[PDB]
């Protein structure tokens, strides 16, 4: 119960959207760590899939505002 997959989440593309994508896996659930990239919209995100999983991260950032996809 602990995976750490990549996110593509072209929702945006700017310094604002993309890092609030960080702040989706972070606030996702079981979220133990994160790494994404603003404008670049790419999260790297690492959990414990107990409570969260490779989909609650796109969904964390989908939650966001931004649907994103994933490419562990
Ligand atoms: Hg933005």
């Amino acid at each position: 119960a602990t995976q750490t997959v990549t996110l593509a989440v072209p929702g945006m593309t700017c310094a604002a959207c993309p890092i609030t994508v960080k702040k989706a896996l972070s606030k996702v659930e079981g979220v133990s760590k994160v790494d994404v990239g603003f404008e670049k919209r790419e999260a790297v995100v690492t959990f414990d899939d107990t409570k969260a999983s490779v989909q609650k991260l796109t969904k964390a950032t989908a939650d966001a505002g931004y649907p994103s996809s994933v490419k562990q």
